[PDB]
């Protein structure tokens, strides 16, 4: 639904995480992500033109959402168990997935 979208979706429920208060948030943001990460992992970006969804870059973007949707599940967990904070760190630590992406095809 747009890649952009589903970016701006990431992002924003990254902030909401920060600043959130009780697990029952961190939960619903976490759902929004992995929705998010599902539904972009179905597009083209612009860099990745007229490659063919049998190319490595295609394949490569698509694994990228693959590794992350795996941390958000792991996250998510946290969250079913209570475990804020720790589930406010593993949140964090998906910039890495973020970054890596990006400086590859954004
Ligand atoms: C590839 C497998 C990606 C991963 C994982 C993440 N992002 Fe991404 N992002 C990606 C592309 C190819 C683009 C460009 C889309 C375009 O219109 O050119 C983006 C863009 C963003 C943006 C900017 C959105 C905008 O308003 O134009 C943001 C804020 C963004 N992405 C956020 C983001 C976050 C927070 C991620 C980790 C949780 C993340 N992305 C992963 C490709 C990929
Ligand atoms: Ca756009
Ligand atoms: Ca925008
Ligand atoms: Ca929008
Ligand atoms: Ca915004």
């Amino acid at each position: 639904a747009d890649l952009e979208d589903n970016m701006e979706t990431l992002n924003d429920n990254l902030k909401v995480i920060e600043k959130a208060d009780n697990a029952a948030q961190v939960k619903d943001a976490l759902t929004k992500m992995r929705a998010a990460a599902l539904d972009a992992q179905k597009a083209t970006p612009p860099k990745l033109e007229d490659k063919s969804p049998d190319s490595p870059e295609m394949w490569d973007f698509r694994h990228g959402f693959d590794h992350l949707v795996g941390h958000i599940d792991d996250a998510l967990k946290l969250a079913n168990e209570g475990k804020v904070k720790e589930a406010q760190a593993a949140a964090e630590q998906l910039k890495c997935h973020c970054n890596a992406c990006h400086q590859k095809y954004r």
